[PDB]
């Protein structure tokens, strides 16, 4: 297993009201500028996923236009929520 | 009261079930979704979530990108809204 134990503990589980941060790739600095966008659970971001038909180009260029995301954190990011839907939607 | 469709619905993972299998979308609403990219019930469930699962916003945004009417429009937000519940 590659992935972080904070991708881990994401997926494992239903998401609920997590905040941001509780997802792959978010530190603190990309949560508080996708909060002051208005993204301030992690549902928000897996609702900009989903209504991206999940398209790993858009979502995340999308997360780098939103919080200025580096390649990585995007990366991360994408496969967390990827990985949650491909176990819980 | 709800509808087998809604029990049916709110009852499972939605995986990739097209966006007629939501209560409230019919044919003519599911045809009018497709055309506008969103083809599956999870592309909805996107934008219910995007809107904070808001439901004046979210019903009416419904209504302006396929014309659903307030009953239509009402059963698609209670079927999201207790799948969410359930499995979010």
């Amino acid at each position: 297993m590659t992935t972080s134990q904070k991708h881990r503990d994401f997926v494992a589980e239903p998401m609920g009201e997590k905040p941001v941060g509780s997802l792959a790739g978010i530190g603190e600095v990309l949560g508080k500028k996708l909060e002051e966008r208005g993204f301030d659970k992690a549902y928000v971001v897996l609702g900009q996923f989903l209504v991206l038909k999940k398209d790993e180009d858009l979502f995340r260029e999308w997360l780098k236009d939103t919080c200025g995301a580096n390649a990585k954190q995007s990366r991360d990011c994408f496969g967390c929520l990827r990985e949650w839907c491909d176990a819980f939607l």
